[PDB]
């Protein structure tokens, strides 16, 4: 990244004392050209510096309604990454605390995530941390994809990112090829999107509960998958299962996934109007 292009003035930023979550994320206020903009700011407490700047560099290149926009960066008390504020917070925590949210509403939100990911796929970026905790709600009917700290811009000549070693990975969201070959593609993100869908229809329950990472790998290798959440429409569980296709080449891309979700969402909108 070249800070010059996206550099913010610390004097124009006001940070809240409390933390939103955890570097650490805090609520803030940035004085824009005229309006004041409520922002979410990722702050640090050499390696961690480069990871934040890499995250900023990814976000800078993305421009989509369903992805959190970066406002800019600043080096003050630490390096800070200033982003759009999603006031209602992470999807998993929201659904845990709002069990009244309807099927149609959940379908709407996961469809928005699929539109964001279709865009990410078109742009040849891999997210590598697509989970309900990293989908943030602007409103009850507007979700954005966040948290690009593990995200990678794919090389012009390859469809995957090859990781050098097994780091601190959210293994329960990872496709077999991520675990077995360290290869991350948009198809690996589709696998993760399946788990995210399961989380959403389970009202933010953790996937594969009570199981170790190695036990999940063993379960998947036997062809076993998580069951249908209570009250989850069959069409949505069928889509989840398709996202959990073992063979990467036969697994659908986000274009196919988004189209399926889009069509089903219109069916449900029809059903509710009747
Ligand atoms: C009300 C509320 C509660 C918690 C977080 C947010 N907002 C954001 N959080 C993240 N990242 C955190 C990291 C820790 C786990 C959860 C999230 N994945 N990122 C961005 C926000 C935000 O508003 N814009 C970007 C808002």
């Amino acid at each position: 990244i070249r800070p010059k292009e996206v550099y913010l003035d610390r004097k124009l930023l006001t940070l809240e004392d409390k933390e939103l979550g955890s570097g650490t994320v805090k609520k803030g206020y940035y004085q824009m050209k005229k309006v004041v903009k409520t922002v979410a700011v990722k702050i640090l407490k050499p390696a961690l510096k480069d990871e934040l700047l890499a995250e900023a560099n990814v976000m800078q290149q993305l421009d989509n309604p369903y992805i959190v926009r970066m406002i800019g960066i600043c080096e003050a008390e630490s390096w800070m990454l200033v982003m759009e504020m999603a006031e209602l917070g992470p999807l998993n925590k929201y659904l845990q605390q709002n069990r009244h949210v309807k099927d149609k509403n959940i379908i709407e939100l996961v469809h928005q995530v699929s539109m964001g990911m279709k865009y990410l796929e078109e742009s040849n970026f891999v997210h590598r941390d697509l989970a309900a905790r990293n989908v943030l709600l602007v409103t009850q009917h507007y979700a954005k994809i966040s948290d690009f700290g593990l995200s990678k811009a794919l090389r012009a000549d390859e469809n995957y990112y090859k990781a050098q070693t097994h780091g601190k990975w959210p293994v329960k969201w990872y496709a077999p090829e991520c675990i077995n070959y360290y290869k991350f593609s948009s198809k690996s993100d589709v696998w993760s999107f399946g788990v995210l869908m399961w989380e959403a229809f389970s009202y933010g329950q953790k996937p594969y509960r009570g199981m170790k990472g190695s036990e999940v790998t063993a379960m998947l290798e036997k062809g076993e998958r998580m069951g249908c959440p209570a009250g989850c429409p069959r069409e949505m569980y069928d889509l989840m299962n398709l996202c959990w296709t073992y063979d990467v080449e036969n697994r659908p891309g986000f274009a196919a996934v988004e189209l399926r979700l889009r069509n089903y969402y219109y069916d449900v909108v029809n059903h509710h109007h009747h």
